[PDB]
């Protein structure tokens, strides 16, 4: 799985250790070994949510399965909880788009997962 | 809905006001209150379109419905028009990918839109 | 087609000519005309792969067709090979997400490809 966060929160306000905490909590949440989890955090962005430039986040989670109704509500509570705790962003100023990827449409290591 | 613009136009050429203008124009165009519209503009990117580094943009528009053949033509005319007028980019150097997102695959406020 | 690369490799390690090589090789692999190929490279990113901050990349390839099982394995071989040779990134620290885009869902030049 791959988790990407784009935020207007400044780089100085992203705590040390955040990439590792995202990797650990996503490995646990998805029930996958951490060797499979990629994370990416992009601060200092020019973005607005509902016309306001108060802290906000636009994020994505891609996974080959383990995506769906109840699972996504659980991911949202975990990930908004981390973004509120670590980056001080309110949960109602966060969007996370979930993508169930087909194994044939994920490349890695010169081939795909198919 | 969520609109993202990535462009090689430099940061000083993006007008103050452009994020607000996009928020209002998209609220009008999607029929959704502006409180729901998230916008994000990333200038200074290393990109090319047809091998050329003339001003160009790679964009995406995600919405829970309000996505389809004739709606997408109208969004492309609206959004290319804003990009040409404000960032001086040729409409034929712009790509906009449209995503009709399932409510259960958009997280927000600790849960999803389902 | 559009190919995006996000990486933690520093901007100074991305060689001159990389965007043009990706454009040409993408045209060679997809058979699509170079004039319509877009490429985008984002270095200096805060990202981890498998809990490690060794060089890695998260990428995406969008194309209106020319996407599927055998084609995607071929693209992964080509693109991991360019990232290893030019950015010194190990192929097993690269993810590439592939998207077969509906022509109606790709805006360009005030309209769509539908």
């Amino acid at each position: 799985p791959m988790f990407i966060v784009n935020t207007n929160v400044p780089r100085a306000s992203v705590p040390d250790g955040f990439l590792s905490e995202l990797t650990q909590q996503l490995a646990q949440a998805t029930g996958k070994p951490p060797q499979y989890i990629a994370v990416h955090v992009v601060p200092d962005q020019a973005m607005a949510f509902g016309g306001s430039s108060e802290p906000c986040a636009l994020c994505s989670l891609h996974s080959i399965g383990k995506i769906g109704g109840a699972q996504n509500r659980s991911y949202s509570k975990l990930l908004c909880g981390l973004l509120a705790e670590r980056l001080r962003i309110s949960p109602d100023r966060v969007y996370i788009n979930y993508y169930d990827m087909n194994a044939a449409n994920v490349g890695w290591n010169n081939s795909t997962f198919a």
